[PDB]
């Protein structure tokens, strides 16, 4: 949060002095001019005075600030895209993906509405080849709150540490024809699937 | 003995901005409908690019849902006043931000450019009368499958 | 929540004075100078000023 601001005064005095001085004094003298001298003087004062000041005065400054949070420093924003590699599409493709800065995850953010792409066919990306990749921008349910990074992380970041990205899952649907020929992907979840096949299968590369 | 009188006057001015969002966005935009068959509840999702990046990618919420959208046509109609995208959250409470750098890149030729990611909408489907529904009925059901088994002619 | 801040200032102040002072004075003296000496002194002054 920055700041700046400026100033200007101005000023009047006005003073007003009255001054009395008494001054009584005894000075003697002895002194041989030719055979012999004396002298007592006693003398006595009285001073009476008057004074009129005016004064003006004008000033001016201007003033920079600069506030931060600790806890707070920065927001992060990544810009993403997803790939299917494999032999079936995956519709409302939702990625849970790790936020990891130098050892420590930042934050795992599961895809809200924002960032999931409808249709992801294989050997293809959300979003296509020609366009440009999204931008994983919050955290919370709603896409309203973004991703924060404290103050020793922000620093660690204005120098040659970098931030990676690890997909820890994806979830999608598969599609299906109802009791019409109509297709539905609602229900139809790919996680149900994933560990069975895994389980029951050889993985070629 | 002294009295001074004085007189004071003085008159300040400042501005402050956080720099994390230092400016709003507001985009205004339009929907076209190049094929055949209209689309129910348009339902875009937009990317925002500002010099190479992407500032934020926005869904069609309440507010800049399209209701039809016929072929040829255009949402809003052809002698309206374009749509606004102002939110970036899931109930139009939270408008869009950008830091000062994109900002500051901003108060100069760049442009900041958009482009559809993809549209989601409905279809419709009648009865033995004429009761059509368009709620269960999603065209990126049948994208895909429509993209897999065609040949494009533009 | 840590802050900063860095002010600068500049002032120009201009005073105009004026001053009047009376002044009285008695003066007593005696002296044995050879046979004797004595006078009485009466003074009287009076400053203005500008600054």
């Amino acid at each position: 949060h920055a700041s700046s601001d400026q100033g200007k005064t101005v000023s009047r005095a006005t003073t007003n002095s009255k001054t009395d001085a008494n001054t009584v004094g005894v000075s003697i003298s002895a002194g041989y001019q030719n055979g012999f001298t004396g002298n007592i003087t006693t003398s006595y004062s009285h001073t009476t005075d008057n004074s009129t000041a005016v004064q003006d005065s004008n000033g001016e400054s201007w003033n920079t600030g600069l506030s931060i949070n600790k806890g707070e420093s920065a927001y992060i924003n990544a810009n993403v895209r997803y790939y299917n590699t494999g032999t079936a599409p995956m519709y409302k493709v939702t990625p849970t993906t790790n936020l990891v800065l130098d050892g420590e995850t930042l934050a795992t953010i599961k895809a809200q509405d924002n960032q999931i792409g409808n249709n992801l066919s294989p050997n293809e990306t959300y979003p296509k080849k020609g366009l440009s990749p999204l931008a994983l921008n919050t955290m919370d349910q709603f896409n309203a709150r973004l991703i924060p990074i404290n103050y020793d992380q922000l620093k660690k970041l204005d120098s040659g540490k970098q931030i990676k990205l690890e997909t820890t899952q994806v979830s999608g649907n598969y599609g299906t024809k109802n009791s019409q020929g109509q297709i539905i992907t609602e229900g139809n979840s790919w996680s149900n699937y994933i560990s069975q096949i895994d389980s029951v299968s050889a993985s070629i590369i």
